[PDB]
């Protein structure tokens, strides 16, 4: 529901078409964590770490659409 919102959104500036980019981190504690984030019309969101990556994805989504909607 949030990428086609931010989708639309794009559509609606004429800008690209949302980027998602994901990244796994591991800490010195071997601490595995994922983070997200979403870029609109060249503005990253970047969403909060979570500890899997299904719940760092709708993190950044959140992030994202909310920001827009701000």
């Amino acid at each position: 529901l949030c990428k086609n919102l931010l989708q639309e959104y794009a559509q609606k500036m004429n800008y690209a078409i949302p980027l998602y980019q994901c990244q796994k981190v591991e800490t010195l504690g071997r601490v595995t964590q994922f983070t997200c984030t979403v870029e609109i019309g060249g503005i990253k969101y970047t969403g909060a770490a979570t500890r899997t990556k299904k719940d760092a994805e709708i993190s950044a989504g959140r992030t994202a659409l909310l920001a827009i909607q701000s």
